[PDB]
C-alpha cells in the first residue's frame, strides 16, 4: 500500500506538468481572441 | 517512498520553471490587449 501512495502522489505531480502548459497555452489564445476582438468591434460592435 | 518523494522533488521543480513562464506569457497577452483596446474604441466602440 505504502509504494503505491507514493507512487500515485508523484504520478499526479507528472500529470501537473502538463497541466501547467494546457492551461498555459488556453489562456494565452483566450486572449490572442481578445486582442483580434478590438480591431473587428472597430467597424461594427461584436462582443468577445 | 523517499526513492519516489526524491523524484517529486524533480517534478515540483520542473513546475516551478514551468509556472514562472506561465506567469510571463499570460499577462504579457493581457497588457497587450489592453494598450490596443483604447486606439481600437476610440474609432466608434468595441469591449475588451
Amino acid at each position: 500500500d505504502r509504494s503505491e501512495d507514493a507512487r500515485a502522489n508523484a504520478e499526479l505531480l507528472l500529470k501537473g506538468d502538463e497541466q501547467t502548459h494546457k492551461q498555459r497555452m488556453d489562456i494565452a489564445n483566450i486572449l490572442q481572441s481578445q486582442r483580434q476582438n478590438q480591431p473587428s468591434g472597430s467597424v461594427a460592435e461584436t462582443p468577445q
